[PDB]
């Protein structure tokens, strides 16, 4: 059996909205006990929420639902390029009026990298990259846990 453990941030910032950082990720990874097979998905949720003028909601998230298998290289190594769909939500009116224009999925995609240095120590690295009216994005996933 092994279960990587994992502990790193999820950042999403974009050329109109530098949405800090404010979120995790964590993955899971089972071993087939038949098979040399694994699977990752991350899971990211960021906030902050945002007044400080007059009272402007500016609310959104970003979260990249990722998925895909772990194929099984040569020797030490797994990679799987995976899906990731990483876009706003919510909205900018405040005032009765309504606005509600960027708010719909975009494309992206990401790799799932694993590697295992030690026996407390384990490290996974994913980018993402999506293009929402021409605002460059930038996503990726770091940091350090454990290794079961």
């Amino acid at each position: 059996a092994t279960s990587t453990v994992t502990g790193g941030y999820a950042q999403s910032d974009a050329q109109g909205q530098m949405n800090k950082m404010g979120g995790f990720n964590l993955k899971y990874r089972y071993e087939e006990d038949n098979s040399p097979l694994g699977v990752i998905g991350s899971f990211t949720y960021t906030e902050k929420s945002r007044t400080a003028s007059s009272g402007d909601y500016n609310k959104n998230q970003y979260y990249g639902i990722t998925a895909g298998p772990a194929y099984r290289i040569n020797d030490w190594a797994s990679i799987y390029g995976v899906v990731g769909v990483g876009y706003g939500k919510f909205q900018t009116t405040e005032y009765p009026t309504y606005k509600n224009d960027t708010s719909d999925y975009g494309f992206s995609y990401g790799a799932g990298l694993q590697f295992n240095p030690m026996e407390n120590v384990a490290l996974d690295f994913s980018y993402e990259q999506s293009r929402i009216r021409s605002v460059d994005v930038g996503t990726w996933i770091a940091g350090v846990g454990y290794r079961f």
